[PDB]
This record gives structure tokens, C-alpha cells and sequence, in this order.
């Protein structure tokens, strides 16, 4: 299968778990295309791929506030091709927050919106995503499973 990795990453953490999670992809035989938010044009973006995979911080504090540059994306993203395409989202948070991964969340709830399949539940990341390593292998592993 042919999966596209998108992330949205002010400090690298969601980057560091989009890497985790294209390699765990990628040595199962996929093709993988991981691409930071900021490089992307929404635009037919998820045509030709098999699965798509969004990420993305949350940002805020009594509000949601998706990671900066996941924002064009989010907001271009009808124009993407993702009614009926096998999706899931994951993405870094703070337990202590009161929206924690709530990026994830909103993500979730506008790709429902506009038809996508959403194959597995929101990967949320409490913390540093080095020490939960295993839920990201783990997560990716059911994405495959589930597609
Ligand atoms: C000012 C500020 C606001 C934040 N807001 C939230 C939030 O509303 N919900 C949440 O789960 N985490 C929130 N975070 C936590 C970040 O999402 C977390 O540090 C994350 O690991 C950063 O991921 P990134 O390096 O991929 O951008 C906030 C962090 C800061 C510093």
C-alpha cells in the first residue's frame, strides 16, 4: 500500500512520532510518503494514496489550536480527495491540558465531515513520544491491520 504522512510540529515531537511511524510502515513493505505540513499543498494531496495518516500538535489553552502549520492544511481540507479514503490521525499533547491532543480530535471530527474513513482510533501522545515509542509502533501496526 502506498500511505502519506502528514505532520504539523512546532517542537518535533509529532515529527519524531510521524518518523517512528513511517519506518514501522515502511518495514512492512509500504510505500511511505511522510511530509511536514508546512512543505504541502492541500489540493488533491491524498490522491493515489492508500491511507492517510495526519498529525498534529495541539496548541492553546482554553481553546483548541491546531499546530501552525498543519493550520492551511486543516483548513484547505476538502480540497485534499479524502471522502472515502482510510485515514487516522495522531498527534502530541499534554495530559494536563484541558484539550488534550484536542488537534487530534478536531482533525478527526472535519475528515468525518467530509467522508474519509477513519480506520483506527486517534493516536494521543501525552508527553515526551521517545517514552511511548511502543504505543506508536504498536498504533502503526494496527493502522495496517485495520486498512
Ligand atoms: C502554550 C502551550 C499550549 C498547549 N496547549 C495544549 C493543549 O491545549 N492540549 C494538549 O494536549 N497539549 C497542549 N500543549 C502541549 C503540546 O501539544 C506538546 O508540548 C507537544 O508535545 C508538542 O508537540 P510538537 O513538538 O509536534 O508541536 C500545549 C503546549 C504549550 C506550550
Amino acid at each position: 500500500p502506498k500511505a502519506l504522512i502528514v505532520y504539523g510540529s512546532t517542537t518535533g515531537n509529532t515529527e519524531y512520532t510521524a518518523e517512528t511511524i513511517a519506518r514501522e510502515l515502511a518495514d512492512a513493505g509500504y510505500e511511505v510518503d511522510s511530509r511536514d505540513a508546512a512543505s504541502v499543498e492541500a489540493g488533491g494531496l491524498f490522491e493515489g494514496f492508500d491511507l492517510v495518516l495526519l498529525g498534529c500538535s495541539t496548541w492553546g489553552d482554553d481553546s483548541i489550536e491546531l499546530q501552525d502549520d498543519f493550520i492551511p492544511l486543516f483548513d484547505s481540507l476538502e480540497e485534499t480527495g479524502a471522502q472515502g479514503r482510510k485515514v487516522a490521525c495522531f498527534g502530541c499533547g499534554a495530559s494536563s491540558y484541558e484539550y488534550f491532543c484536542g488537534a487530534v480530535d478536531a482533525i478527526e471530527e472535519k475528515l468525518k465531515n467530509l467522508g474519509a474513513e477513519i480506520v483506527q482510533d486517534g493516536l494521543r501522545i501525552d508527553g515526551d513520544p521517545r517514552a511511548a515509542r511502543d504505543d506508536i509502533v504498536g498504533w502503526a501496526h494496527d493502522v495496517r491491520g485495520a486498512i
